[PDB]
DNA sequence: CGTCTAAGCAGTCCGCG
DNA sequence: GCGGACTGCTTAG
C-alpha cells in the first residue's frame, strides 16, 4: 500500500510526522526539512519557476526551517516579497505524499473519551483541576473496545466496584441499560487511588496514543482538565506525555466578548465532536448538551438519574460509571449517523492538510491550491496585510405579501462557484477592467457589451479566457465530487418515498429486510419484492434508507459548503489570494444573473398567456426564482385533472420542457453578452407547490422578504407520499421560538395551506384555550447571551439591557451565595420566561441555561408566576397575526348576518 | 476560533404636539 | 401605539 500521513508538527528545526508505512504500520519520524522559499530574479536569469503572473522567481533553499523564518522578516525590512508556501509542513506534506493520498481508515487511531469529575464547589475549571478524576472511558478504533478507569478511593467518597451485570440490566430491573452490542467491548479497571489510575491511564495512551482525539468538549474541557490535573499532581513533564512529541502549548482562543485557553497536543489531531457538529450538522439548536443532541440525533431518551450530578458518584456509583460509558456510546452513535470523521478524514487528505485544518476554508483552500500549483512548478505569492473593508452581495426581490397558489421555484446548480467557472474568476486571470454602466443597463441588455475579447462580470472585472485559472480548475474538481454524492442522496430520498408508499399496505408474513444499495434508484425487481414484504422489515428498509440519505447529506453539503466557502475567502481578509475585484466579481454577476433571468422568464411566461406587463415572478433570493404558475393551471382547468398527482405531474412536464428550455436560451444570451469562457447558468427546477386538488388550502404565502411557506409535492425529483412543507424565514425555524409554539406554528400553517381559514380557525382556538398545560421548557423562548458583565450593574439592569439579559441578572440574584445552583455561561443559550406583575424575583424575566431544569430552590415559584399571556402574546398570537395577515385570512371567525340564527 | 452579505424580528429608548 | 435609531440575535442564501 501507498504510504500516507497521520499528523504531522513543526518543532523547531526538525518536522515531526506519525504515518503509515508501505506496510500499514504506524511509525514516526524526525525529519531536519530544509524548505524552499522564492524571490523575483532577473528575466536573462534561466529558471524553472515562475509566479501566477509569469514573472520568472530563483528558488532560495534554506539550511533550516528558522533560517526561511529570518528570512521571511528581512525580506519585510527591506520591503521584498518573499514568495512560496511559508507554512513548512504544508511543504513537507506536499514534497512527502506528492500524489493523491489513498488512505485506510482501519489504520488510523480514532480515539473518543469522556472523564468525571465530582466538584462540591461548582463547575470544575479546567486552568485549576483542583478535584480528583474519578472516571475516564477512552473508546480505541482500532482495538473497538471501551477502556474503563474507575476511581474508587476519593477525599469526596469511598465506593465500591462498577458492576457489569447490573450496567446490562433494564432500567426497569434497576440496571443502567448499557446496550448489550457494547457490553463485550467493555474493559473495566478499578484504581486504589488517583495517581495510579492517571499513571496507568499515561502508560495506556503511550501504548495506544490516539491520532484523531474526539469526544463531547473535549478541546475545551476534557483535555485541558486531564492536562492540568495530571501537572498539578506530578508536573509538567509527565503531562507533556499527553504528546507523542512531548510538546505542548496553552493556546489562546479569542472571540469579541473574551477569550478562553486550550492545549494543543503536538501530534494529536483534535476533532472536538461538539465542534465537527456545529460545523457540519447544517442545524442550529436550543442547547449543545450531549443530552439533547443525543435525543434529536438518536431518538433515545435522557440519562435520567436523582439528585445533582456533584452527589451522584457518592449516591449511586453504579450508575455514574454507566452513564460515563454510554455518553461515549452516544458520540460514537452520532458519528455512525452523521459520518462527520469520515467526512474530516476525506477532505483533510484531499487537502493534505492536519486533519483539524478542515474547520478551516481559509487553510483548506490555500493547501489545495498551493498543490495544484506546485504541480506546475508556478510559485504562491506572500500573504498580505488588508484592512477590513464592507462589499456588497446577493440581490433579493421584495415580495408582495400574499397567499400564492400554486408556485414552482428554480434556482443555480452551485451558484457562486458555477459563477467561478463561468467567468473564469482567478487571481492570475485577472486581464483587466472596463468602463460599467449602472446593473439595470445590464440586466436589460441596453448597456453596450463589456467586451470582445475577456470574459466579463458587470462589476466592471475582466478575465483571460485562453486557460482556465487555478481556482475555477480546484473549484471544478470539488464540485464534481459534490454532485456525485447529491446523486446518492437523492437515489435515497426517492428509494425512502417508494417504501413509504409500501407500507399503506404491509403484507401478514414474517420475512427479511432486502439486501440492496439504497445510493441507487430502486430496480423493477426490487419494487416488487417491497410490495410484498412486512411492516417490520418496510420499517427496517425505511430507517436504513434514511441513515443512507444523511450519509450523503453529510458528504454532499459539505463540499457544497466547501466550495462556497472559496468565494467568500476571496473577501476574507487572512486568505492569500484576498481580492475585492474577485469576490465583488462574484456577487454582483449574481445579481445580474437573477434579474436578467427575472425578465426573461416574465417575457417568456407573457408571450405563453399572450398578455404584456404581468408579473410572473413573484419572489427571488440570491439565484432562485419563484413562479406564479396560477394561469398555468387555470389554462388547463382544475376540473380536467384527476388528482393532485395529475396536476404535479402537469407542472414537472412545464417546468421541464418548457420552463427549462426558456431559461437555458436566456442564460446563454447572458453568457455571450458577458462573453464568459463556458455557460455553466443551470437553474433546474425546485419545487412544485400548490394545495390538494379540490381542498380549500391556499397552497402557500410570503410575508416579506426571507419568509413563506408552502406545500410542496416534489422536491429536485422527489415525489412525496405526503405533502411536505417547505418553510423558511418564519418562527417554525427559528431556535429562539419554543418548541411547543413551533409545533403548534407549524401545524397552523399545514392548515392554512392545505385544509383553509375554517380549519386553522377550529385549531387556532385549541391551542388558545389549552396551552397553558404545555411543560414550562417547551414554552420557553430561547437565546444565545453575550455581555452578561457588561449590563449589569450590582446585580441589576444597566441601561439597554437586552431582555434575555435581565432574565440572566433575575436569576443570578435568584441564586446568589449558591455555589452549588448552576451558573449560566456567557456564549451559552438560555432559556427565558417572562414573570407577572409582583412576582418575588423582582423582574419582568427570568432566564436559566438551556437544555436544563431549573434549579430546585426557584422552579416553583418560576411556574407559579409564570406569564402565560404575555408568552402566548409574543410567540404565538403575534407571528400567526403576521401569517394571516400576509395570507388574507383571519385565525378568529369573523361575525356574520348567520349568527341571526 | 473556524467563508461571505442580506435581512428579518424582539427589545430599548425616545420622540411624536 | 408606532416608528426610527440602535443593539442583539437569528436566519436565507
Ligand atoms: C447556503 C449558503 C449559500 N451561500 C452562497 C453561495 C451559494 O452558491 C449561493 C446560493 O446558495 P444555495 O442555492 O443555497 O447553494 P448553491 O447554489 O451553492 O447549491 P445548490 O446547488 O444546492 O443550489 O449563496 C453561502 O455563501 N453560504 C451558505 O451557507
Ligand atoms: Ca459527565
Ligand atoms: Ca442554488
Ligand atoms: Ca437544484
Ligand atoms: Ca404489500
Ligand atoms: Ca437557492
Amino acid at each position: 500500500m501507498k504510504e500516507f500521513y497521520l499528523t504531522v508538527e513543526q518543532i523547531g528545526d526538525s518536522i515531526f510526522e506519525r504515518y503509515i508505512d508501505s506496510n500499514g504500520r504506524e511509525r514516526t519520524r524526525e525529519v531536519e526539512y530544509k524548505p524552499s522559499l522564492f524571490a523575483h530574479c532577473p528575466e536573462s536569469q534561466a529558471t524553472k519557476y515562475f509566479d501566477i503572473y509569469g514573472k520568472p522567481c530563483t528558488r532560495k533553499l534554506f539550511a533550516n526551517m528558522r533560517d526561511a523564518s529570518q528570512w521571511i522578516k528581512r525580506m519585510e525590512d527591506i520591503g521584498l516579497e518573499a514568495l512560496g508556501m511559508d507554512d513548512f509542513k504544508l511543504a513537507y506534506l506536499s514534497d512527502t505524499y506528492n500524489y493523491e493520498i489513498k488512505y485506510d481508515h482501519t489504520k488510523i487511531r480514532v480515539a473518543n473519551f469522556d472523564i468525571e469529575v465530582t466538584s462540591p464547589d461548582g463547575f470544575p475549571e479546567p486552568s485549576q483541576a483542583k478535584h480528583p478524576i474519578d472516571a475516564i472511558t477512552h473508546y480505541d478504533s482500532i482495538d473497538d473496545r471501551f477502556y474503563v478507569f474507575d476511581l474508587l478511593n476519593s477525599p469526596y467518597g469511598n465506593v465500591e466496584e462498577w458492576s457489569i451485570e447490573i450496567a446490562a440490566k433494564l432500567q426497569e430491573q434497576g440496571g443502567d441499560e448499557v446496550p448489550s452490542e457494547i457490553i463485550d467491548k467493555i474493559i473495566y479497571m478499578p484504581f486504589d487511588n488517583e495517581k495510579e489510575l492517571l499513571m496507568e491511564y499515561l502508560n495506556f495512551w503511550q501504548q495506544k496514543t490516539p491520532v484523531i482525539l474526539t469526544g463531547w468538549n473535549v478541546e475545551s474541557f476534557a483535555i485541558p482538565y486531564v492536562y492540568n490535573r495530571i501537572k498539578n499532581i506530578f508536573g509538567e513533564s509527565t503531562a507533556k506525555r499527553l504528546s507523542p512529541h512531548r510538546k505542548t502549548r496553552v493556546k489562546v482562543i479569542e472571540n469579541m466578548y473574551g477569550s478562553r485557553e486550550i492545549i494543543t497536543l503536538f501530534g494529536i489531531s483534535v476533532l472536538d465532536y461538539i465542534d465537527l457538529y456545529k460545523k457540519f450538522s447544517f442545524t442550529n439548536q436550543p442547547s449543545y448538551s450531549l443530552d439533547y443532541i443525543s435525543e434529536f440525533e438518536l431518538n433515545v431518551g435522557k440519562l435520567k438519574y436523582d439528585g445533582p450530578i456533584s452527589k451522584l458518584r457518592e449516591s449511586n456509583h453504579q450508575r455514574y460509571i454507566s452513564y460515563n460509558i454510554i455518553a461515549v456510546y452516544r458520540v460514537l452513535q452520532i458519528d455512525a449517523k452523521r459520518q462527520f470523521i469520515n467526512l474530516s478524514l476525506d477532505m483533510g487528505y484531499y487537502a493534505k492538510i492536519q486533519i483539524q485544518s478542515v474547520f478551516s476554508p481559509i487553510k483548506t483552500w490555500d493547501a489545495i491550491i498551493f498543490n495544484s500549483l506546485k504541480e506546475q512548478n508556478k510559485v504562491i505569492p506572500q500573504g498580505r496585510s488588508h484592512p477590513v473593508q464592507p462589499y456588497p452581495g446577493a440581490f433579493v426581490k421584495e415580495p408582495i405579501p400574499n397567499r400564492y397558489k400554486y408556485v414552482m421555484s428554480f434556482d443555480l446548480t452551485s451558484a457562486y462557484p458555477s459563477i467561478i467557472r463561468q467567468v473564469n474568476i482567478s487571481p492570475e486571470t485577472i486581464a483587466g477592467t472596463f468602463k460599467v454602466a449602472p446593473l439595470h443597463d445590464y440586466i436589460n441588455a441596453v448597456a453596450e457589451r463589456p467586451s470582445d475579447v475577456y470574459s466579463c462580470s458587470p462589476n466592471g472585472m475582466m478575465y483571460y479566457k485562453d486557460r482556465d485559472g487555478v481556482v475555477p480548475t480546484e473549484i471544478t474538481k470539488v464540485f464534481n465530487q459534490r454532485k456525485e454524492h447529491k446523486g446518492y442522496m437523492l437515489a435515497a430520498q426517492r428509494n425512502g418515498e417508494i417504501i413509504k408508499e409500501a407500507l399503506h399496505n404491509p403484507n401478514l408474513s414474517v420475512d427479511e429486510p432486502l439486501d440492496v444499495d439504497y445510493r441507487f434508484d430502486f430496480s423493477d425487481e426490487i419494487k416488487e419484492k417491497i410490495k410484498k414484504l412486512s411492516a417490520k422489515s418496510l420499517n427496517e428498509m425505511l430507517f436504513r434508507a434514511q441513515r443512507t440519505e444523511v450519509a450523503g447529506m453529510t458528504a454532499q453539503i459539505n463540499r457544497k459548503a466547501l466550495i462556497n466557502g472559496l468565494a467568500g475567502a476571496l473577501g476574507n481578509v487572512w486568505f492569500r489570494y484576498y481580492d475585492l475585484r474577485n469576490a465583488t466579481a462574484i456577487t454582483t454577476f449574481g445579481q445580474m444573473a437573477l434579474q436578467w433571468i427575472e425578465r426573461k422568464v416574465n417575457e417568456y411566461l407573457n408571450e405563453v398567456c399572450g398578455t404584456e406587463g404581468e408579473a410572473f415572478v413573484l419572489y427571488g433570493d440570491t439565484d432562485s426564482i419563484y413562479v406564479s404558475a396560477d394561469k398555468i393551471i387555470d389554462k388547463v382547468g382544475e376540473s380536467k385533472f384527476r388528482d393532485t398527482n395529475h396536476w404535479v405531474d402537469f407542472l414537472d412536464k412545464f417546468a421541464r420542457e418548457r420552463m427549462e428550455p426558456a431559461i437555458d436560451r436566456g442564460f446563454r444570451e447572458m453568457c455571450e453578452y458577458m462573453n464568459n469562457k463556458q455557460h455553466l447558468m443551470f437553474m433546474d427546477r425546485e419545487a412544485i407547490a400548490g394545495p390538494p386538488l379540490g381542498s380549500k388550502g391556499i397552497g402557500g404565502f410570503w410575508t416579506g422578504k426571507k419568509r413563506y411557506a408552502l406545500n410542496v409535492w416534489d422536491m429536485e425529483g422527489t415525489r412525496y407520499a405526503e405533502p411536505k412543507l417547505k418553510i423558511m424565514g418564519l418562527e417554525t425555524q427559528k431556535s429562539s421560538t419554543p418548541k411547543a409554539v413551533q409545533k403548534a406554528l407549524k401545524e397552523c400553517i399545514r392548515r392554512m395551506l392545505q385544509e383553509g381559514e375554517e380549519s386553522l380557525q377550529e385549531y387556532f382556538k385549541e391551542f388558545e384555550k389549552e396551552f397553558r398545560q404545555l411543560n414550562y421548557i417547551s414554552i420557553a423562548s430561547v437565546s444565545s447571551a453575550n455581555n452578561i458583565a457588561k449590563y449589569d450593574v450590582g446585580g441589576f439592569p444597566g441601561p439597554k439591557c437586552p431582555f434575555h439579559i435581565r432574565g440572566i441578572l433575575t436569576y443570578n440574584r435568584a441564586i446568589k451565595g449558591n455555589i452549588d445552583a448552576p451558573q449560566v455561561v456567557e456564549g451559552e443559550k438560555v432559556y427565558v420566561l417572562p414573570l407577572r406583575e409582583g412576582n418575588p424575583f423582582g423582574d419582568k424575566c427570568i432566564a436559566w441555561p438551556s437544555g436544563t431544569e431549573i434549579t430546585d430552590l426557584i422552579k416553583d415559584d418560576v411556574l407559579h408566576w409564570m406569564d402565560y399571556t404575555v408568552l402566548l402574546e409574543k410567540t404565538f398570537i403575534k407571528p400567526l397575526e403576521g401569517f394571516t395577515s400576509a395570507a388574507k385570512l383571519d385565525y378568529e371567525k369573523k361575525a356574520s348576518l348567520f349568527d341571526m340564527f
